[PDB]
């Protein structure tokens, strides 16, 4: 399949080089897997979703998106024209309140949520889960991201928008998932971007159009909208029976685009997200 005028970073993750436009992928788009988007919730009700978006479990006074993160994670993971994996199922966890902010108890909450709540759904192509949030480090958040991993949930999380070494950072430096880095659409580490060696792939992050809440679109920029971009590859990925996921965020790294980006420091990777699609 092929979508034009794609936003720009799902045109990047089909192609070798930057610049182009046009987002290529199989056709099975995802369907059969399912992503939790760990966030402040999805406005499941947006044309985008086309229904494939619910939220299950929230950690507030509501299940609304009250922000337009969450909705934003979940549209470049698998909204009609904004996602990745386009005929994934999207399932809303709410751990971040209307203010994008949460505390550590209820992410480790809404993580361990995920690993059970996954033997609930139908995902006989997989279950991944994207982590579009991120604190200071903490051994209680990255063991619960090594959890939700070794429970079988592919587990994508944001290097953070700290221009620093992630190590630093939860879920960020749990060695277990798939730490996620920003790109910009000149394949350029994105000026925020957190490096360092738990880093083990970079995606589109910096102007990222998606979904955003009252139905409308929004372009914003972080490690937390490059998390989805995988997340959804992750997902996509899975539905082609190309990888699992213990194993995808290995996969990802081998088949990515290798140093494509410029200002990677030493010692990072230089991996960019790609699908490896053959039309």
């Amino acid at each position: 399949a092929a979508q034009t005028n794609a936003p720009w970073g799902l045109a990047r993750i089909s192609s070798t080089s930057p610049g182009t436009s046009t987002y290529y992928y199989d056709e099975s788009a995802g369907q059969g897997s399912c992503v939790y988007v760990i966030d402040t919730g999805i406005e499941a009700s947006h044309p985008e979703f086309e229904g494939r978006a619910q939220m299950v479990k929230t950690y507030y006074y509501s299940s609304r998106d009250g922000n337009g993160h969450g909705t934003h994670c979940a549209g470049t993971v698998g909204s009609r024209t904004y996602g990745v994996a386009k005929k994934t199922q999207l399932f809303g966890v709410k751990v971040l309140d209307d203010n994008g902010s949460g505390q550590y108890s209820t992410i480790i909450a809404g993580m361990d949520f995920v690993a059970s709540d996954k033997n609930n759904r139908n995902c006989p192509k997989g279950v991944v889960a994207s982590l579009s949030l991120g604190g200071g480090y903490s051994s209680s958040v990255n063991s619960a991201a090594a959890r939700l991993q070794s429970s079988g949930v592919m587990v994508a999380v944001a290097a953070g928008n700290n221009n620093a070494d992630a190590r630093n950072y939860s879920p960020a430096s749990e060695p277990s998932v798939c730490t996620v880095g920003a790109s910009d659409r000149y394949d350029r580490r994105s000026s925020f971007s957190n490096y360092g060696s738990v880093l083990d792939i970079f995606g589109p992050g910096t102007s990222i159009l998606s979904t955003w809440i009252g139905g409308s679109t929004r372009s914003i920029s972080g490690t937390s909208m490059a998390t989805p971009h995988v997340a959804g590859l992750a997902a996509y990925l899975m539905t082609l029976g190309k990888t699992t996921a213990a194993s995808a965020c290995r996969y990802i790294a081998d088949t990515a685009n290798k140093g494509d980006l410029s200002n990677i420091p030493f010692g990072t990777v230089n991996l960019l997200a790609y699908n490896n699609y053959q039309a």
